[PDB]
């Protein structure tokens, strides 16, 4: 069966909201002087942009779990508005002739690279954290479509093979039932979540995203440590009984 390390114990009922990504296409075309000034633009009112998004996230941070967090977050903006990344960035544009898409992948390449060369697990962390200020960095400049998963309208679980801070900073727990993530970390974010919250949920689920599919119909027992898929109706009445007698009780 499917075994994880259960962060709290509990049962909930919700369709599989599986978090895909679509895989963004960079343009390693060459632009001529006469697009190279649009691109500046393009980049520095597109930072206008992201600067807003990015923004908004810190203060869910704060909102959501309390400014102790929005100095994580605070820092991640100086980064993204660092006026030094930004003279490299723009001088690529200009001297390489290459497309603020492209330019800014490759100050963001070193980045995550050079994180990795420094002898301290933290810094290392931060790598993925500085990826995904990257990334959505991206989708601003080509005004990629977003998942807006901060303004849910549907109650049900949540699936994926990991949330970042952010991820988790913009989640709504005002719609949610539970979390569900293939992260075997006894020390997770995602269960410092599920614990600090009390709510009911797994970690250590490895692949279950391989064997799940969004929309699918679940039922979390994390009674016995176990996720059921499209179960008979005799399972869900005879748990929907005991399940309840606990609420009643």
């Amino acid at each position: 069966m499917i075994s994880g390390i259960l962060a709290s114990p509990g049962i909930a009922f919700g369709k599989a909201l599986l978090l895909k990504e679509d895989e963004i296409v960079i343009d390693r075309k060459k632009i001529s002087a006469d697009q190279v000034d649009q691109e500046v633009e393009r980049f520095l009112s597109g930072r206008a942009k992201a600067s807003a998004q990015l923004e908004t996230i810190k203060t869910k941070a704060g909102e959501t779990f309390g400014e102790e967090k929005e100095a994580i977050f605070e820092g991640h903006i100086m980064l993204l508005e660092d006026e030094e990344l930004e003279q490299e960035i723009i001088a690529l544009i200009k001297d390489k002739h290459m497309t603020a898409d492209a330019a800014a992948h490759e100050v963001i390449e070193g980045q995550a690279s050079a994180l990795e060369e420094l002898d301290d697990e933290y810094l290392k962390e931060r790598a993925a954290d500085v990826r995904d200020i990257g990334k959505r960095l991206l989708r601003n400049i080509l005004g990629l479509k977003i998942i807006d998963l901060s303004a849910i309208q549907d109650e049900v679980i949540l699936v994926a093979a990991d949330l970042t801070p952010s991820e988790t900073a913009q989640l709504n727990l005002k719609k949610v039932l539970g979390f569900i993530t293939d992260a075997g970390g006894r020390t997770s974010h995602t269960s410092i979540m599920a614990r600090s919250l009390e709510l009911p949920a797994i970690v250590g689920t490895g692949s279950v995203t391989s064997q799940v599919k969004n929309d699918d119909y679940l039922i979390l027992d994390a009674v016995n440590n176990q996720v059921y898929v499209n179960p008979t109706n005799e399972v869900i009445d005879k748990m929907r009984a005991v399940q309840e007698q606990v609420a009643s009780e």
